[PDB]
């Protein structure tokens, strides 16, 4: 058994992550980091909307976990502010549960796209979405960092919702190390 129940073991000096979007209304989104559930049913901190876990890249410390309902309220503005306020050398993990698109506004999409999102622009009602971002450094090109799955009547795993999606990988811890010569 590997950290985050990974298919294969992570190489040494790497962070293990596993992101899971919600699957309809009964299967909840989950964010696993280094074998610890940051957001999920288990920690009682997952809800409808975009669920964000923020980790200090330098220390591996969880700095913030917060969800933003995109179906009720006006949480697009607060979400954009929350993202922009994250410190440099941070990892951001974003997963949808149920819906993350209904009231998703341009300012929030611009904040997520500025982090490297190629799919937030394509968000539609009830689309499942998972995303890994680095603030103040570049993630290695080979890790799976993003996935989207749109609601489609002919493919929907649940009556009214698309299938849940997952991403997993290993992030090297030494991308910003102060090296010798």
């Amino acid at each position: 058994r590997q950290k985050c129940d990974h298919w294969s073991p992570c190489p040494p000096d790497t962070y293990a992550y596993r992101l899971l979007s919600g699957g309809g209304r009964d299967k909840y989104a989950k964010i696993c980091f280094e074998d610890e559930v940051l957001i999920g049913e288990k920690t009682g901190n997952v809800a409808r909307g975009i669920n964000i876990a923020v980790v200090n890249y330098e220390t591996g410390k969880v700095i913030a976990t917060k969800y933003f309902d995109m179906y009720e309220g006006d949480n697009s503005g607060p979400m954009a502010k929350f993202i922009q306020s994250t410190p440099s050398k941070s990892l951001l993990f974003m997963v949808t549960h149920d819906d993350g698109s209904s009231k998703l506004k341009a300012q929030a999409k611009d904040a997520i796209e500025a982090l490297g999102s190629k799919e937030i622009k394509n968000m539609k009602f009830r689309s499942s979405w998972v995303f890994v971002a680095a603030k103040g450094f570049e993630l290695p090109s080979e890790i799976e960092r993003e996935k989207i799955n749109h609601s489609d009547q002919s493919r929907n795993r649940y009556a009214g919702w698309p299938a849940e999606i997952q991403i997993e990988g290993c992030i090297p811890k030494g991308l910003r190390d102060y090296k010798d010569d």
